[PDB]
């Protein structure tokens, strides 16, 4: 339902922006229906967004029930400086080990500094008796503010 044509992001903004966050908020839904939400840290691969999860936590029981989840990024502390990207889709589950470690080396490379085969050990624990989230996009969405080209105001009221 809609995606205003002046605050769109290019296909390669938002592969930048995906790669340049840290946290998003994941959507699955509950078994009565109601939305769960959590703040997650991902990886990135060839383009896409992995998540890692216990194999019987909350969100993996959600997602093998109903595939569908939602997935937010944004930042900007500005009406002008907004931007983010909001993801509708499906998500699959994978356990296959290659995978895995490739999520497990995003998330170390992505959080805490290179990968080299002496960090295996760490990787393969982070990565021990979970699986792989791996998010499907069907809709997209982005909003980027400094398209407006408003005039710069700086962050204020009592919360800043």
């Amino acid at each position: 339902t809609k995606q205003r044509a002046d605050i769109v992001m290019s296909e390669a903004e938002i592969a930048d922006f995906v790669n340049s966050s840290r946290t998003g908020t994941l959507a699955t839904i509950g078994p009565d229906g109601q939305p769960h939400l959590t703040a997650m840290w991902y990886a990135v691969i060839d383009g896409e967004i992995w998540l890692e999860t216990k194999a019987k936590s909350q969100k993996a029981v959600n997602l093998r029930r109903d595939p569908r989840v939602s997935f937010l990024l944004e930042d900007g502390d500005t009406y002008d400086t907004l931007r983010g990207v909001s993801f509708e889709g499906v998500a699959e589950i994978v356990e296959e080990p290659e995978a895995l470690h490739r999520v497990g080396v995003s998330v170390w490379e992505r959080y805490t500094g290179p990968y080299t085969d002496e960090c295996k050990p760490m990787v393969d624990q982070m990565m021990n008796k979970r699986v792989g989230v791996r998010i499907v996009a069907r809709r997209t969405r982005s909003w980027d503010h400094r398209k407006l080209g408003l005039p710069h105001m700086s962050v204020g009221g009592s919360t800043a």
